[PDB]
């Protein structure tokens, strides 16, 4: 019964590490031998105190063991050692070297516990302290340093309720505060009116961006440090926002500071290991007197790590301001290296207000906000629309279906292969020229010469062609998103879904950086360029995309889109800028829609230098809306700084 007891006392000191690990130390405590000299030092609630005061302390989470010996000193007492790991809120205390012994009585296997079983080396009555420097949060900054995400000075706005007033002077300060700083009275009243509030304290109310008006009776202004967005709303999806540190942000990570900002959504949280540091400080023994016997952990702050985006923050806020508040996205690039100049989705939420504690209606206002502005549109798999027919055209020019000069006959503005499809019409918006050609169909957007040629051509032949795109493949950026998808399965089975998917339509899910990536070879000879969020990031490619004869073939006609006088981009021809585009529509029918929706779209990039390329769509368009009809001014700057 040797081999037994040794496996009993191997059992038992496992478990009482178990119940260290789980945080359970009441049941860890229970597994101690009574309360004597050569036994237990503490009886079994002193040992809990002990274990929740000084773990939790420190943040002790995740106790690991190995190399565990359990051998014989007694008859009645085993002797027991291994090595342990844990983390704590300064990081890992690795290569702990525990040691003790068991008591056999009965027929129970209990632990003489002692404190060198809370950390190696305690005795008695010692002690331990933890001194702590917090980290000072990263920024993130565009392609020329500019701010995007930074800590700096805030004035923050706040009232005092005694140096305001007894009742009447006090509703006329209250008033004129409401006034003087675009506030609710209501919501000052209520503010001053919670639990937490003296009469004598301060209570905050607003922090003021600007310049500080006049301050009325009992209104004070309180410089504080706090994260702030430059752009606001205009980069609120890409750049996210950061909030306080929760009691389950710690139990997750206790390397976070428990009194600092944690990154909550976009490239905040993305980047929040970077940005955030570490935090910096001491772990220390001391006996009984103070006097420091054992340092476990120390460590100087590191402060975070800045993050450089190849972001344009004027372009960033040209291209957000350009959707007027209309739900949609921009997507723009230099497609010769990917960089992302700008991301910019519509409508959106204040990430300064957002930070800064926002009001629980005001919240709600976003949440049910029918466009959704929390939505990174340019991370959101759509139907790229009859934009598309672009891919569809130059793969049927590779695999030799298209001659650009060959002319198919297309009468009237409805077509269908035959009855079978029943409901499902191609549409196209003029029936003035029925002689149509490549040319002719990209000016002018012509579905139904897409549709056509896309069933000549044949599945098996577009997917070959769709294949050499990234379909399915995750895109190396720091924003969540997923793959592409041509359809739903690997097959269509449905000449109505091949030929929708022709023009862009069919159950095609690609987001709009994903679309810039698969247009980009159309400015580099049918190569594509994967985009590029992080500026020292190295510029990756695919080569043989599509045919390079392809690309020679198409980009003329897509300089008509603009130059011809019906062309669908004819309005671009205005600026005098050199420009290929392409405009489409997405025909969407939801089920809480009696009629159709559609999204616009248009593509556009520089065919002389390739220095620029966007990519913009308008969702759920209101009428007379377009994407094209809104890009004339990001276009311009595009064209003058990106060549």
């Amino acid at each position: 019964q040797e081999t037994q007891a040794v496996e009993a006392g191997e059992k038992t000191v496992e478990q009482f590490v178990q119940a260290l690990n789980k945080g359970d130390y009441n049941k860890a405590a229970e597994m101690t031998s009574k309360k004597a000299a050569n036994k237990s030092a503490l009886s079994e609630k002193e040992i809990l105190d002990k274990y929740q005061n000084i773990y939790g302390a420190a943040d002790v989470k995740g106790l690991q063991i190995s190399n565990l010996k359990v051998d014989k000193k007694d008859d009645s007492t085993y002797s027991f050692s291994y090595k342990a790991k844990m983390n704590t809120s300064l990081g890992e205390l690795k290569d702990l070297s525990y040691k003790g012994t068991l008591d056999r009585n009965d027929g129970q296997t209990t632990i003489n516990w002692q404190p060198n079983l809370v950390f190696p080396e305690m005795e008695g009555n010692d002690k331990v302290s933890l001194t702590t420097q917090e980290a000072a949060r990263g920024n993130i900054i565009d392609r020329n340093g500019e701010p995007l995400a930074t800590t700096g000075k805030l004035k923050q706005l706040g009232v005092v309720p005694s140096k305001l007033g007894d009742g009447g002077e006090k509703t006329a300060n209250i008033k004129a505060i409401a006034s003087s700083f675009d506030l609710t009275e209501d919501a000052i009243n209520q503010a001053i009116s919670q639990s937490w509030v003296q009469p004598d304290y301060f209570v905050p109310l607003k922090i003021i961006d600007g310049a500080t008006p006049e301050l009325p009776a009992g209104a004070t202004i309180q410089e504080v440090d706090g994260r702030y967005y430059p752009l606001g709303e205009a980069a609120a999806q890409l750049i996210g926002y950061v909030g306080d540190i929760t009691a389950e942000d710690i139990d997750k990570n206790p390397e976070l500071s428990s009194n600092g900002k944690i990154g909550r959504s976009g490239l905040e949280m993305a980047f929040d290991k970077d940005l955030r540091g570490t935090t910096g400080g001491k772990l220390s023994i001391t006996d009984a007197d103070g006097v420091e016997k054992k340092v476990l952990i120390e460590h100087e702050v590191q402060n975070g790590k800045d993050i450089k985006l190849t972001i344009d923050a004027k372009a960033q806020k040209t291209a957000f301001d350009s959707l007027g508040g209309k739900a949609g996205s921009t997507v723009a690039t230099t497609p010769k290296t990917g960089d992302l100049l700008a991301l910019a989705s519509s409508p959106s939420y204040d990430p300064n207000k957002m930070t800064n504690g926002i009001s629980q209606e005001d919240y709600k206002a976003y949440e049910e906000n029918p466009e959704q502005p929390f939505i990174s549109r340019f991370a959101t798999g759509y139907a790229p629309g009859s934009t598309f027919k672009m891919i569809t055209a130059a793969i049927g020019l590779d695999n030799g279906t298209i001659d650009p000069n060959e002319v198919l006959t297309i009468n009237g503005l409805k077509w269908q292969k035959d009855s079978s499809w029943g409901s499902y019409q191609v549409t196209r918006v003029s029936s003035d020229v029925s002689q149509v050609d490549l040319k002719t169909a990209l000016i002018y957007s012509d579905n139904i010469y897409t549709a056509q040629e896309t069933l000549k051509m044949g599945e098996k032949k577009f997917r070959t062609g769709l294949d050499k795109f990234i379909f399915g493949e995750d895109l190396d950026l720091p924003i969540s998103m997923n793959p592409a998808q041509i359809s739903n399965e690997d097959s269509f089975n449905s000449d109505i879904l091949l030929a929708d998917t022709g023009y862009g339509q069919g159950e095609l899910l690609i987001n709009p950086i994903q679309q810039a990536a698969m247009y980009s070879v159309f400015a580099n000879n049918g190569t594509l360029v994967y985009p590029k969020l992080i500026a020292d990031k190295e510029t990756k490619d695919k080569k043989n995309v599509i045919g390079e004869t392809a690309v020679q073939t198409i980009v003329p006609d897509l300089r008509e889109v603009v130059q011809d006088v019906n062309g669908t981009a004819h309005s671009l021809s205005a600026l005098g800028i050199p420009l290929a585009a392409k405009t489409g529509t997405a025909e969407i029918k939801e089920k809480q829609d009696v009629k159709g929706k559609e999204n616009s779209f248009l593509f556009a990039f520089n065919p002389d230098n390739q220095g620029y390329m966007m990519v913009s769509m308008l969702e759920n368009k209101e009428d007379d809306d377009s994407a094209t009809k809104r890009a004339s001014e990001l276009l311009q700057y595009l064209n003058q700084n990106y060549q």
